[PDB]
């Protein structure tokens, strides 16, 4: 159903805990026979007027997005709760670190393509994610990934292609300097996600570790303005690194679209065999 009756939601475990609000594993079983489906349930803890309104926004955005690469909205529970599908393989950051020995360049290109397709759909719906990282991508299986956590997601103002809003290593220069967020700033974050994948989210050479080695917020902007970028991950295919470099173009209008990146990654995967 579109409405999930509260009394039928059995708590199992904690899937996440943010500054305000948490996500928990629940078995929605109205029969009481312990045969119900497993769902991820989001609720707000301490919260406030700002957080409650942003959560209300998040629910509506997730409800309207229909992509095989964006976490599925299931319904609501009324003390509002957001009910979503349960991806049992955890987040992509955890997955790569755990399965590094098995995952080859072809599989990383598959994820890259999937995140790109989802990111493209998101853009067509005039939506900006604002927090695109490997920790915010969820794993369905070894061959399927989905974009999650739309808590920071903002819908573009009807008369503009950017939003100014009042984890900085994934943020574009225009974002750090003028707090500007566009579909083009999401492209910059995608380039970092691409780096995260071909490093298998290694802590030693993570975007945080590499940038701190290269140089607190003005110091990072200084580097990006100077042309300083993340190094080409070890054994990373040349063409993938060239796409990362293009996603990291200083001017947002010079960055490729997700519509342009999509086929370029898809044709690279075909080359991997
Ligand atoms: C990368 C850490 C993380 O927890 N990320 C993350 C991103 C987006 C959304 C969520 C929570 N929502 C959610 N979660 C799942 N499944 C899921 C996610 C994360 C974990 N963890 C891995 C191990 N560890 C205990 C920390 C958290 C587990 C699982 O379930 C297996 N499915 C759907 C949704 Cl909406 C979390």
């Amino acid at each position: 159903p579109t409405i999930f009756e509260e009394r039928h939601l059995k708590y199992i475990s904690q899937l996440g805990k943010g500054n305000f609000g948490s996500v928990e594993l629940c078995r929605y079983d109205p029969l009481g026979d312990n045969t119900g489906a497993l769902v991820a349930v989001k609720q707000l803890q301490h919260s406030g007027p700002d957080q409650q309104r942003d959560f209300q926004r998040e629910i509506q955005i997730l409800k309207a997005l229909h992509s095989d690469f964006i976490v599925k909205y299931r319904g609501v529970s009324y003390e509002l709760r957001l009910v979503m599908e349960y991806l049992p393989s955890g987040c992509l950051r955890d997955f790569l670190q755990r399965h590094r020995a098995r995952l080859d360049a072809s599989r990383l290109l598959l994820y890259s393509s999937q995140i790109c397709k989802g990111m493209e759909y998101l853009g067509s719906r005039r939506c900006v994610h604002r927090d695109l990282a490997a920790r915010n991508i969820l794993v369905e299986s070894e061959a399927h990934v989905k974009i999650a956590d739309f808590g920071l997601a903002k819908l573009l103002p009807l008369d503009k292609d950017y939003y100014v809003v009042r984890p900085i290593f994934w943020y574009a220069p225009e974002s750090l300097s003028d707090n500007i967020f566009s579909r083009q700033s999401d492209v910059w974050s995608f380039g970092v996600v691409l780096y995260e994948l071909f490093t298998y989210c290694d802590k030693s050479c993570s975007p945080s570790a590499e940038f701190l080695r290269m140089m607190a917020l003005c110091r990072l902007l200084e580097l990006l303005e100077e042309g300083q970028r993340l190094p080409a991950p070890p054994a990373c295919p040349a063409e993938v690194h060239e796409l990362m470099k293009l996603c990291w173009a200083p001017s947002p209008q010079d960055r490729p679209s997700f519509s342009a990146l999509g086929p370029q990654l898809d044709m690279l995967w075909s080359g991997s065999r």
